[PDB]
């Protein structure tokens, strides 16, 4: 939950992924801000030499061979975004990175499939490089057509509509670019173009790709940059500012939507300020320190947040000698508290070096992230203060080692600060949330059950091999819960059951399982019979509690006792009645209509064919409960009903032959089945799969074991029919595994 | 003024510019529009030979010489955006263009110069051109950082900023792509960014050059470049889109401060709306029926118009035969209206081609255009209609003359329409304002003075025969205010004075005049003088009015009155009071002073030293009306005032020599001061500039002239002082000359 008062400017954080160096997942990049490490990958001259670098420039010392790259630039799954090979050998490699970003940031959102009734806009920016100009441009023209196919496809400019086409969002689709604050900038448009309501959901966030991976940098003196290959924020030490690579989508909602939709919210972004430098700076690229100041306080204002609850800011922190105490000065005079050394100072830059179209979007990520786990990291490759820092009389210190959140700084509100070479300055105001009340003391919950699902074998091994480190990092339940309903569905589908020790357990195939068969479910003669179709076992599903609150409701008006209208009374009058067995048997065939909703026959022997008749919608339900009254007292002067159809996509049967429309009308063949008692088993043969339980049936999760197993065949198992009315919090689930085709980039100088 | 409902929602269009194909400025953009003039060119093999294409690319018979271009890109004023040669050689030619199109709209606006309590965000965007990179990355990478302020100079992308650097805007600045709606989803944004308040202004526009100006296009059956080098929407004969170059800015602020600050304003956007086709369409590159039909409908919705009331509507209108009758298809069930043909179809494609990431703000102004002229049209190229479009069931007719907007169409609601191959769609409402009232009555009254300014000659010659066309449009008394009050002054100035038939007499300059010599204002003896310090000609200005107002509501008090008050009948005694002299005297030497900032002397010859210390502040009002009621009497002993503090500036002489400090204290030299002089030039010789107007003066415009000529002699003067209650309103006065210096483009 939030806890403080909700303003109308109020955007959620819903799901965020990254590409950034050594930071695959929002795990790996997590681990890597919480650790503390620099990012950046110190090469060798055998490795510069086969990325195409040449020893003239390798034995200049004004080259350092150091960049914070990205694994898996030539990757993309062309056939999963609609592209053709040659369409995603002309794409941008920014176009296929961020492909695959954003549809991991719709993924980890919850909305992988599920954008249908939203209104998604994409709101990317993306840096340019000259390096892929070179190469895309220095290529063989050949004829116009492929000239504006290409300069269509493979330019920057057309990422946010690619992406758009590709995922079929049909909001406002902005290519922004503002150069260092690019995806702040982005994530400010999304969230005015949200709170505005053009879009529902925004995904928010750029990319660098600067084409040669692997690669170093000429350091300069007139420029500014690393003078060594790594970035030191805030330190003695500040070298210069590293150019690495990246890509992060950040996907937000209005936080009325996404806490009455139920989705993980990392951080809300209460407020947001854009402002510009102008000419109140030495030159273009020299920062701004008013502009900065006055971002800061009208975001501070802005989020009617006070800048004494703020505890954590994340800084532009380029790790520059000049820029870094101006950035501390702008955050002390927009600090204007005199309460000393209290938030928290940070600058993902230490880490994973600039980013410059996704430097912004990695501070918010970062900052989503450390008030989600409501950890302050460390600022890493930081010992000793900047000298003219004046660090002791300022709200700010820096965390060395990475702690908790302080009590005292509680609801946690955080700064996340990006400004940009151009004059654009964004400041944006975040809340952390408070953490969801897991009612488990480490107490033996149930073994939980992770529905994998991937278009072909490979990609499921590598969902299940990627689900090892997922239980390492999340809990079983919100994990196995999310891969139920968050997660769309493929072909091949593997279902793994984990206890409480965690121990990834492969379920077994279904058995005596025949393809191309109708599903059905059979329930025998209530009379002799105890168990309501497995009614004991929905008795928890909050759709069964549901159905039986309904025909609570129905009998009302209907019966007099009083024993068979209480609801959730029934489980220990069970066996005292009839009326009572048809009305769980009645509820727990709706929740097994809902559950596999590709079940399609019903079938019921002896009296429970008035439960299927009744539930499959070829009966109606008055006549068959107060029916079911004289059958459990009278049987005499029965009343056969109305003819009615059915519900259309389902049909009934009556001991595996189906009854349907070619001798419903007959009053003979339904009073010789209902009148005979007989309970006997369905026949061997009947070209159907039946949903048969296994009788080992005594522990409440074996029944969500088996609909798992249901689900590992062709059943599409709605998995919200199963569960209580305290439903799981969602959480994050398995990323995409991606078909990983390889298109080399065409170098050429 | 609006004449509609103010939900809070609407943004003012209040000023815009233009450099499209033969639309230097915003006027030929106009003419071009209502002529149906087609602004694509035809080149010679010759022309496209020497401009630098191949001889085997000129006689490829699927190459079309044709290009709608955009007149000098390869020149720019530099030093008056801050740059040097070689800083704005490494500027992109959309840098430059855009930063002279972005002034021009500012300027348009009327805050050139004026944007420091405004908040002015750029909203704008380009689209890359592949040439351009071919000549800025053929040329030789000689130094690592030479490369890296390259890159940021040299690439588009920077373009929003470098704009808002050069004209010091610090608001929210975006550069921004949405393809063939790059600006209109430019000034959406920009829109709510001023709708949220993030804000007060915004510059939204974009542009294209295809940098190999004057040179042809390839044309085949894949693509939608035309055929034959026309595009012709709508037409039966659509060959196909023609791609031209292009730059348009508007300025925008929400209606209210609009409407607040007086603003000319053409058209007011009443809603916007942005989609995506998402995948709900065959490719990338086609258009989408459902998504230009969920805008246009979500456009009106949000502007809170019925689509029975748009008379126009620009669309995108890109000329293909495909995506014509796809376009007029989503329009019609857009219109969910059964009326039949009450709303005009436009397409600015049709003149100015397919200006590519420009197009959206070329409708938008061709539109706002509309609006303000309430003139509708031609669409150009157009003679039948296509064989899919179905005119007669339908909303729309299309114009093939000129039509002024129908009545029983109030207010001029038009709608505008940009979709982008990319998948952006665009759409937004404009409702015109009202038309000008032109209260003369159709007399002759006032030559009106136009005071053009430069920071050269050259450029102020340019300035002067900019006015030709200028009053051939518009109205001279609108003009010449607003070059009073809504241009920026530089060093070399020029006042044109306008009869009211139009005929433009250059002022002729102060032939007397000494350069360092401080401006004083000589008041004579009030008991011999009928006339005060030019108070009959200052009666008609707003501010003497409110002065005498305030000063008449001290003096009442303890005036132990005649009832010779109220300040509206001082003419009546201003032969016979020498009380109501003076305070007229002290009302109009403090309209003078505030109408010339640069006024510093308040010599007088004898009781003119009261009104002088009254607006200098060494004696108060009150002491001064006191003492010279008791002048009036005279039967009395002479008074000494408190004798205050003298105000910083505006210091007081006697004949013009500045006396302060020696014997201002002491009592005698009142005495003899009050004791009456009668002479005009009493200095003798000092170095003084004064406001001695000339001897002749009838009409009261002579005083106007003789202020212009006093600011066409070096000094500011606050215009707004010199008139009435009712102001003159603020139009479009004159585009900047810019000094342009040749960069021209790198080979290859």
């Amino acid at each position: 939950e939030y806890a403080s008062e909700m303003n109308g400017m109020e955007i959620a954080i819903i799901g965020m992924a990254v590409r950034f160096p050594q930071s695959r997942t929002l795990h790996e990049f997590w681990h890597n801000i919480v650790q503390g490490k620099e990012c950046v990958t110190f090469f060798s001259e055998e490795e510069l030499l086969a990325e195409g670098v040449e020893q003239s420039t390798l034995d200049n010392p004004a080259y350092v061979r150091a960049k914070p790259y990205i694994e898996g630039i030539c990757d993309f799954d062309a056939a999963f975004f609609g592209y053709s090979h040659k369409e995603a050998q002309t794409l941008d490699p920014k176009s296929r990175v961020l492909h695959e970003v954003a549809y991991h940031a719709l993924e980890d959102a919850g909305y992988a499939q599920r954008t249908s009734d939203l209104i998604t806009g994409v709101f990317v920016g993306a840096s340019e490089d000259v390096d892929w100009l070179r190469r895309s441009l220095s290529q063989i023209g050949g004829d116009a057509l492929n000239r504006f196919e290409s300069g269509i496809y493979g330019h920057k400019d057309l990422l946010a509509h690619l992406i758009a086409y590709s995922l079929n969002l049909n909001g406002p689709v902005y290519s922004l670019y503002t150069s260092c604050s690019t995806s702040l900038s982005a994530t400010h448009i999304a969230c005015r173009s949200l709170l505005f309501g053009e879009c529902d959901l925004a995904l928010a966030g750029g990319i660098t790709i600067d084409l040669p991976q692997k690669s170093g940098y000429f350091c300069q003196q007139g420029m500014i940059h690393s003078t060594d290959g790594h970035c030191r924020p805030f330190d003695s030490q500040a070298s210069g500012t590293l150019f690495g690579d990246g890509a992060g989508v950040v996907v937000l909602r209005r936080l009325e939507d996404a806490l009455a939709a139920g989705d993980r919210i990392y951080a809300v972004i209460r407020g947001s300020a854009v402002n510009n430098d102008g000419k109140q700076k030495i030159g273009f690229v020299a920062p701004g320190h008013e502009g900065q100041k006055a971002v800061i306080c009208a975001a501070c204002h802005l989020a009617e947040v006070s800048p004494e609850s703020i505890g954590y800011v994340e800084t532009h922190g380029t790790g520059t000698r000049i820029g870094d105490p101006i950035e501390f000065a702008a955050l002390t005079e927009a600090f204007d508290t005199s309460h000393r050394q209290y938030c928290a100072l940070g600058a993902v830059k230490a880490n994973i070096g600039h980013t410059h179209a996704a430097a912004g979007v990695a501070g918010l990520i970062k900052t989503a992230l450390v008030l989600h786990h409501r950890t302050i990291p460390p600022l890493a490759n930081y010992q000793m203060p900047n000298s003219k820092l004046d660090l002791a009389h300022s709200p700010f210190y820096i965390p060395i080692q990475p702690q908790e959140w302080p009590a005292s700084r509680m609801p946690p509100r955080a700064g996340v600060s990006s400004f940009g070479i151009g004059g654009t300055n964004v400041h944006m105001i975040l809340e952390g949330l408070n953490p969801a009340v897991r009612d488990d003391h480490d107490q033996v919950r149930a073994p939980v059950f992770i529905p994998l699902s991937a278009p072909s074998f490979e990609q499921l091994d590598e969902l299940t091999q990627q689900l090892t480190p997922l239980l390492a990092t999340l809990d079983a339940s919100t994990l196995a819960y999310t891969q139920q309903v968050a997660r769309p569905v493929f072909d091949c589908r593997r279902v793994i059951q984990v206890e409480n020790d965690g121990t990834q357990a492969m379920l077994a195939s279904l058995d005596n399982l025949m393809p191309d068969a109708p599903w059905g479910l059979h329930c025998p003669d209530l009379r002799t019979t105890n168990d309501c179709t497995y009614a004991q076992w929905l008795a928890h599903s909050a759709h069964y509690q549901r159905e039986a609150t309904a025909l609570t409701a129905l009998l009302d008006g209907m019966n007099i006792p009083p024993a068979y209208c209480h609801a959730e009374t029934w489980a220990a009058q069970a066996n005292s009645s009839l009326l009572i067995r048809g009305c769980q048997t009645i509820a727990a065939l709706k929740t097994w209509m809902n559950l596999l909703p590709t079940l399609t026959l019903l079938s019921g022997a002896g009296t429970g064919l008035l439960p299927a008749a009744a539930a499959s919608g070829m009966i109606a339900t008055q006549d068959v409960l107060h029916l079911l009254w004289e059958m459990e007292q009278k049987a005499l002067h029965l009343w056969l009903p109305e003819r009615h159809e059915p519900i259309p996509g389902y049909v009934l049967a009556w001991q595996g032959n189906p009854i349907t429309d070619a001798q419903r009308n007959d009053r003979g063949f339904w009073s010789e089945a209902l009148l005979a008692d007989t309970r006997e088993l369905g026949e061997g043969v009947h070209s159907i799969n039946w949903v048969r339980l296994p009788p080992e049936i005594r522990e409440d999760v074996d029944v969500l074991r088996y609909v798992a197993q249901l689900w590992c065949a062709g059943i599409n198992v709605d998995w919200a029919v199963w569960y209580g009315t305290p439903l799981p919090q969602r959480g994050s689930a398995s990323a995409y595994p991606f078909a990983h085709n390889h298109y080399p980039l065409p170098g050429r100088v």
